[PDB]
């Protein structure tokens, strides 16, 4: 065998490509969008439905939806579009030579895996496959066998905690908040400048403003007391039609969410203290080594500063006799790619897949008893 | 003090009165109207602008505009002018012996409550004020402390999920779809017939024909085949030229875009879907209370057979083992000025106005943390 | 000042007098005549042209023109001797003291206002001076601000819908069919009876013979089936030699021209199509005042009859749920006059002339930007 | 199949043809003529109508009349007789063999294509038949599948947005101003100088006028106060009988009816308003490619200087950050005709047509459910 495919099928992007390489070839938004409109000029190259970047680029005639929502998979029909898109037109392989690694966030329905296994088989007839939890693959994608991880991508939060290789399934906290429902909580608090955006369009309008113009204040009620001279916080957003808009408080203010919750509504506890919560439901004698390796990872963890305010607010929670430290890196909105593309290349992982002949003799439940 | 104003500034019309009464001495159209004319005798009562009553009486000659637009005071200069025939012209009282009570809807942008806060302490000098939230009012109406109410009126259409006494504002839903928007789309389908209504002048002439010949069909589908064989689902209408009107279909196909706004091309769901959209974003203890207690409010609720389809619409969304109680009071064109009449006359609501003293040394800031 | 000059200068007539009085002190044709023959007893008060009685009463050896032709002024050189048989002879003012008021009609060219204003100012020196059109103070005459006016006079027939005092000019009808071509027709249907009236002198004779013995028949087919029992319907005039002359079916066929005016050979419509036509020009809000105030003037709308088939054809066009008043005066030979004598007595009009100071500094493109 | 028929029924023009050709083979107004005149010489060819071009050579005896007018058939006895005159006397082809192409404005009643349906099958027996919309055909015709079109004909202008190849019906901006109301009003304002224009003859000598002394001022109080010296913006016509007029501002007055229609008395847009609100009503992402690609269509685009005041002035609303390209094409008096050239030629459209035998099972109801 040459290579294996690595699919990492986020809830906001495709990341896909090949076991071994530092970068995946295919990163696409996880779109499906059908028209809406009448249409006219019947022919020349109108398609039915439209998947990923053609998706993207065509936006505003069509209605796009997301086939995975808050990490499960509620769309059957149209994710099978995906990866027909990912593997035929991103990648252009056929999947009946390459074995595939997919991956899943941790305490995930069971339906979603026994039917990510059973379309890979039936659908692309794959040599082999595997489905991993996205948060150990970000850890060792990191260089380590020790640490909790917050991966936080765009459709859920999760926390899993690792020591030297062994995860503790009874500490993983996940929650459903995440980058689409902060993209959704500035939707709401761009209407009080008289911003109206509301179709799903505008959806994606919204979520280009909260990558480049949103921040993690280090003390939030300091900044919003700075806001009140509403001079230095305000900057300006370039909209597609032309238009110029000036968003001041809202800008740290939706990833204020990631810690106080119930600003969208949630009885719930923020990213730090359900990582502070995590840790404490582990034994005392590996917290010294959790405290220690706080791994991020995720889109949602690319915010300017929240590294920052994940240090300053652990170490309130923690007893103050011991250091916290806070793992940022550069790449970590691929890390889950990049540890599913190392994991793919090793020789003692060449056993561990689950083949063809394992599945026809053993149906859909040979998928739960080969991971944790 | 003897008494306090509620005036109930909607897109449409304007509800004015005292608390303590069960109906608005002053309804009147939002309408400031110019002349666009050349105006050769110059006297004999020519004024600038008119406004309301008078700019309906006169409106063949005039530009009739609306300063509220989608619940937005747009035009301030001319937001003015109707608050001036509120107080003298409609009520003949001075604003600096009554306090004032102000609505609006939610959602709404905050330089809107900041400049009705201005305008009525620096232009009016109100002793004190307070501006509400319309839906909340409506469910205060009609003697509940417990339901979703939908508010639809001539600008905005929006849901405000409230359990005993406590507003859930993550569930609200707004919608700029409203009678408005049902007006300009009865005028899109008029042309179909060969009647041409293009100048805001027939915008009340098509107006008055959707308020006495417009129904909500049961089933859609089957009375579009139903009016195939049209006889019997035609009526004639008087306009004021004294031609006559004959409309077919068209009666109940502008109040379906209330239920299917892909008519007039808006990517967003029914007021049914957003009905039961606001109640599956509740806590899940709640929705038994909700589901039964589903009050409607507005004029744009007033079409005949809207609570039927209402009810049959949503419970084919909600499971079927509970029941569904659309509340329709016949009052409920005035139940938003009804709910703030009773809220101006408590003696526990008393000590919640927002006094002149206030307002000079905390500026327009102290409207926003008053309300929710 | 005490009192201020209203010349109306018509095509037929001329009116003339002062502010505040109820009937015109000066009624004469608007004649020039040159005698076309010999004159062999030179002296004895022979003048070089004759103006206005005068003319008229030597009209067997003059040459009658007339300067105003359809509502415009053709032949300024005679224009001047009425305007100084008027102020001189007829009146016996002084034009320096009393500022005048002269009229024209709509949709008239600029060169014929821009020279009533140079001669009043350069010639007779007037202090101050206006031009109304003639059908706006026909309706301002009838104590009304509301109603289409069918000004049909000597020259020009045209429509004016005014409604609350604001003119309407994109819906004014002009029809150049008037009183005089009514002469020309009757001349041209004298002439199957064997009565040769060919001259300019024997135009007022025919002229004579209109104004007491035509009148306008309620069915037209039916009286000219009523005619062709010739007895009743005929009756003899007096001509100035001593001749009787006897006209039949003659009587009521030249007023057709008013209601058909293809017998003149016109692409026209006719009096009551051109104010049906200009009604449905206006907005459809104000057509409900507009067919309920029809005021006639003119010398033209004098027939006997002429009211009674304008308000049964109209009828026939308007739709028959509402009402069709024509507003006849029995003064509506001068009410064109006596609006202006009223207008000219007001105080809120003092202001609106157009006085020395500012011609001179302006130029004759002044009294454009003042009316319309 | 050999070929096609393209007939684009204009309010002004007839253009037709066949499938495949660059320009029509048959240009002729859409004009029945009737003689109103006695008619002495019985015999020798007088017809008693008179259809297109053989009554715009016998103009001065008839009475022209429009069938279409504002792009709504009111004449349909008379509208066969152009079809007539068109295949048998234009072409000289027989409809028996030629499915035929026929063209409507959007937001037209739907009597209107029902009519064209039912004579093209019935009188004329097509095999098959077509009726498309003018704005979509001519984008086609420029090659493109993105831009807004404006296609400001002789009886309506209305703009139509397609975004590649979907069309947005809710934004359909239809105005019944067009070529026609701009020479009635031309006909108006030669009155000033005195120039009497009155029958339906003359209608189209002013419009011969307009055709060729009439440009777009880039701005219109700036070229007011040149005209002031009334030396160079001054051209001389030859009317037919000789005579000589000298128009002045009334040259590109009457086209700034088209951006002010205020002139006419119409409370509404110009066309750079309404191609602005046109815009503003699609969503927020495909702006971009609808201010870039603004294809203008119609003979009254045809003005000098039409192309460049429409990029000046929609620059004045749109944001200033971005390109505003008006697309005029040299061929665009029969980019309607051109469009449907190509389009009845294609062979992806050769399935789309409507057949005799779904026709005469469905009723005349099939024509609406093939559109859009
Ligand atoms: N550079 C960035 N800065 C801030 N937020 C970002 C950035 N990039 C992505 N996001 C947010 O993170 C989400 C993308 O996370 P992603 O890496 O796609 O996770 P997954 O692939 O598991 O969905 C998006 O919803 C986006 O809003
Ligand atoms: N009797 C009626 N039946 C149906 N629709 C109505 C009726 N009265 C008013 N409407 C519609 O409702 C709107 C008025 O709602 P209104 O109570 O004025 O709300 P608001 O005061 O918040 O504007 C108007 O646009 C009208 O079209
Ligand atoms: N009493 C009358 N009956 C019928 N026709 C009349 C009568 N008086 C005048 N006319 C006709 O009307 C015309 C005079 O109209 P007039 O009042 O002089 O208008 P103007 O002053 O604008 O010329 C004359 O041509 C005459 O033929
Ligand atoms: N060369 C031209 N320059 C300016 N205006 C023109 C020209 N040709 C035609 N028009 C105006 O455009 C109208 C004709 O438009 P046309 O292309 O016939 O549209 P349609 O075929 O849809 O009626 C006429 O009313 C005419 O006044
Ligand atoms: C289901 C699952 O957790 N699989 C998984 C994830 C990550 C990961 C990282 C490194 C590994 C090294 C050796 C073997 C395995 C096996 C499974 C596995 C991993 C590894
Ligand atoms: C801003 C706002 O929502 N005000 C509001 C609305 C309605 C309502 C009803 C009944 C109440 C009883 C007691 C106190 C208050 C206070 C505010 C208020 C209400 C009431
Ligand atoms: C040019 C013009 O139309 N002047 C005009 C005509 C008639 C009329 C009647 C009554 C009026 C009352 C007040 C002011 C004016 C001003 C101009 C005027 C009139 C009047
Ligand atoms: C009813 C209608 O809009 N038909 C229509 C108009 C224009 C147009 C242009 C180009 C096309 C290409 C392929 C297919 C079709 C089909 C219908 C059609 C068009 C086209
Ligand atoms: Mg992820
Ligand atoms: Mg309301
Ligand atoms: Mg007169
Ligand atoms: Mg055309």
């Amino acid at each position: 065998e040459t290579t294996a495919l690595v699919c990492d099928n986020g809830s906001g992007l495709v990341k896909a490509g090949f076991a071994g390489d530092d970068a995946p070839r295919a990163v696409f938004p996880s779109i499906v969008g059908r028209p809406r409109h009448q249409g006219v000029m019947v022919g020349m190259g109108q398609k039915d439905s439209y998947v990923g970047d053609e998706a993207q680029s065509k936006r505003g005639i069509l209605t796009l939806k997301y086939p995975i929502e808050h990490g499960i998979i509620t769309n059957w029909d149209d994710m099978e579009k995906i990866w027909h898109h990912t593997f035929y037109n991103e990648l252009r392989v056929a999947p009946e030579e390459h074995p595939t690694l997919l991956t899943e966030a941790p305490l995930n329905p069971k339906a979603n895996r026994e039917k990510m296994t059973q379309i890979m088989f039936e659908t692309f007839n794959v040599p082999a496959m595997y489905v991993a939890i996205q948060a150990v693959l970000s850890l060792y994608a990191s260089g380590r066998t020790t640490g909790i991880v917050l991966d936080s991508g765009d459709g859920v939060t999760h926390n899993v905690p690792i020591y030297e290789g062994y995860a503790l399934p009874h500490a993983i906290m996940r929650l459903d908040l995440a980058g689409r429902d902060l993209t959704d909580y500035l939707m709401k608090i761009l209407t009080e400048r008289g911003y109206s955006f509301v179709t799903t369009a505008e959806r994606e309008i919204v979520r280009d403003i909260k990558e480049k113009l949103c921040y993690v204040a280090l003390d939030f009620e300091n900044e919003m007391a700075t806001a009140a001279s509403s001079s230095s916080l305000e900057k300006s957003y370039e909209l597609p039609d032309g238009q110029v808009i000036t968003i001041g408080n809202e800008r740290f203010r939706c990833p204020e969410t990631l810690f106080q919750p119930s600003f969208i509504g949630m009885e719930s506890a923020g990213i730090h203290e359900t990582t502070y919560n995590s840790i404490m439901k582990c034994d005392i004698d590996i917290r010294k080594d959790l405290y220690a390796n706080n791994v991020m990872s995720g889109g949602t963890t690319m915010y300017p500063g929240i590294a920052d305010r994940m240090q300053k607010e652990i170490t309130a929670l923690a007893p103050s006799t011991m250091k916290i430290k806070i793992i940022a890196p550069p790449e970590r909105k691929y890390s889950v790619w990049i540890g599913g593309s190392i994991l793919a290349s090793l020789s003692t992982f060449q056993q561990m897949w689950i083949t063809k002949q394992e599945y026809d003799e053993a149906g859909p439940s040979i998928v739960h008893r080969k991971c944790f």
